[PDB]
């Protein structure tokens, strides 16, 4: 049968990867096969139930990868002398830099942020343990 799951199309580049390179090991790892379809779609045809089961989540999970460059929406958890912490899906607590607050000069960063708030917020870092330095001053677009 067919089965689908549906992402916005800016997360179909996520999929493809360079010119396909993704759907190769997409269809080697799940054993689907992966056919795309307008708005955003992701048609995944197997024999079994169970793998396109997985083929849905293994999807959910490539663009649930933090990437470096990526802009997210996160929420102010913990404000700390040199930074805030700023959670992002699946509980993911990376540090918001005092300096990567505003453009002003900034003394304390519980001037500016209190928990609780949603706030936008850019990658910059990822470390190979999982800490994250992000940055809400690139993410801000005024």
């Amino acid at each position: 049968r067919i089965h689908t799951i549906k992402i916005n199309p800016d997360k179909i580049k996520d999929v493809i990867g360079k010119g396909g390179s993704v759907i190769r090991a997409l269809t080697e790892e799940t054993g689907t096969t992966i056919e795309i379809e307008d708005d955003g779609t992701v048609k995944i045809a197997a024999t079994d139930g169970e793998k396109a089961k997985h083929a849905i989540r293994r999807i959910e999970e490539i663009t649930a990868e933090i990437e470096v460059g990526r802009v997210y929406t996160g929420k102010v958890t913990r404000i700390v002398d040199f930074g805030a912490f700023v959670a992002i899906g699946g509980g993911k607590e990376g540090l918001v830099h005092i300096s990567q607050i505003a453009d002003k000069r900034v003394e304390k960063v519980t001037d500016y942020l209190q928990m609780g708030q949603e706030v936008p917020v850019k990658v910059l870092e990822v470390d190979r343990q999982g800490r994250i330095r992000l940055s809400i001053k690139e993410a801000t677009e005024q």
